């Protein structure tokens, strides 16, 4: 559920 | 709202007008290289022997044709080359490229500059040189690359680096994953654009800011795996890119333990979900996969592309448990009568400096006297927007002490031998040279040290 | 059974096991480029101002493509540059290339290693320097090349050189072509390998023997004619080859008048039918088409291949006869308190070396006191089968007093900078310096200077 910048 | 990372977030890589993005490859997924352990031609108690060889091959790296490459020992990278605290230590060095090269030992505390192997240690094709030294420092990671004076980045990019394990008597005695190739690796993080019939060409992918390509590449190896049949696993992480920063976490946030930087082992074991490594910087880490079973692959990240799939295999349980302290870190005093060295890294692109002027070979920039430790102001001066500068020194194992007058971040309290220096910022390292001779200070972004933001600085006994 | 060449018919360069035959291209004949004249920015009596760039652009070579290519104030080679004997010269040299440079006046007595543009003469991408000079010596034909230690051969090989004309009032009153670009044009003979989309591409074809490609270029011109539209024409022969030999002769033997060597004038016209050059030297030529009529054509060849076509248009008839003396050489009184110094140059392929060592560039390997005149006895020894080496010394122009205790060939009784010296020769060398600081010595095959065969001497004021 978690995707980065 | 915030960034998982330590570093200022406007200045990461990933804002530069000329960034590229990394792509995940369409290849097939494969073993993780893991580089053999370079056998001594000779080992005793008190002396071991080694020859390394700078060679050109060819590597299967994506499908088709092989990548023209160059290694130690080996067509790619090198073999993994062990050092003992204490131990003489003997090297042939033989360059059998067709270019003259250089045999750099980083963050090595040997004599400069010759067996340091900077720029003023040619060795030229055909050739062959002798050194030997004796390492007293912690155990740690390091890395073996070329740095010829200009023509380190491009060496490096053809393949020209290598793992150096420094082993010690009290790291011996903690409880780590310690089985090379098993529970403990290296992870040697490098980009690569790959061109026509599966080749590299430096030149054209120049940038004077930076050269970064879109495939990550994994101790030599495109879309690795990692077979895990331990519940933990030691990563030695090196950041060996020319300019890329890696923000390493795993897809679910799978917590790990920094236990070690660039110089030492952390006083303490530090906890993480995510963490950035700028160039030259090494970290290693312990992670747990305690929660996962067999059958599950597990993905470590930088930012959103997959890097590397650990494969779990049935693990026999792990009850051990890390200590609260792992190693006491031993700051000298300052030497009261020495003052304030203030080092002013400037400019972008082709106008990169350090105070106020390009690298010269013949020129001595500074002097600080052997045994005397000194206050280090290093200023990353370009304004907004800027970049993380990863400033390295040969020929030491430096202090953190501060960041603009606060606390270092926490994994920053061991020793280390590069600190990322972010736009406007001015960190405060406590710097002591224990051998005389000649050493270089530098920004470890490599195309701005071959763009000559670089100095050297004389050592000498008083 | 004779060969027309001075030097040994054995040793020339044809009979290398690597050798590249020159062939014929199937490029469009075209006219001869004459680099222009490069315009001071600003010229009175006592003072010249210039700026010397170096760039990176493209040229159209061969149809389709352009070649990517580099130059000094154009994309290929460079413009011609006018110097004059006591004028006080300026010159800002301004480095646009990606890479680091230098810019060294192969010839030109000035002061070293800084404004002689070698090895210690570093300009950065982005960066400007301020040199300024007056030259106090003959009129000759000089040039300008790229010199960073290492990559000259490969700078070279992108195309930094340009030729450099030096003028002085002896040589103004003689009876000489010199209307530039009509009757007095540059030769500047090199060889080139052209690869997929009409590239160069130096390290597919790097050879530590050195370097040489199957397409002859002239001034930057494949398949050149020149429409002669005078009686008398003045040929400024330059090989700014990697390391072809370059066998000069007319179709028919016409014969040719050499009036210059590298440094000077000759004493005396030397007349010729064959005529061979080694690296770097060079040779003023008068040829003479009385004989020929508006219509006719005259080739000029190396050996058996064709390189620059000469198409006879209507001329005037001419107003010129040469004095039996062109020049007097003023031969200075050797210095007896000095020893002969012994050069010896050894090896070949990566083994190149002088004097048993390679380069160091921190390193000085030799000394002479400035304003003394000293015999150098400079010794090729390559057993048989070997290769003629051209010698060359920064710094000075030389006089040649004898050939294994013979006399010089005929066109070497001017001064010179570079002598090609036969395998198992000595050559005895009249050399002085005029002004301190530190200078080199090497091969002028580009590959063996690149490899470590070269050495620096200090000048220094008694
Ligand atoms: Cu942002
Ligand atoms: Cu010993
Ligand atoms: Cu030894
Ligand atoms: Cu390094
Ligand atoms: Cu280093
Ligand atoms: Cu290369
Ligand atoms: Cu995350
Ligand atoms: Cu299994
Ligand atoms: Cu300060
Ligand atoms: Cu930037
Ligand atoms: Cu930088
Ligand atoms: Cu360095
Ligand atoms: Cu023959
Ligand atoms: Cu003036
Ligand atoms: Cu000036
Ligand atoms: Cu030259
Ligand atoms: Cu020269
Ligand atoms: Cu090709
Ligand atoms: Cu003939
Ligand atoms: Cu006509
Ligand atoms: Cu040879
Ligand atoms: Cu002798
Ligand atoms: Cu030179
Ligand atoms: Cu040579």
């Amino acid at each position: 559920s978690h995707h980065h910048h």
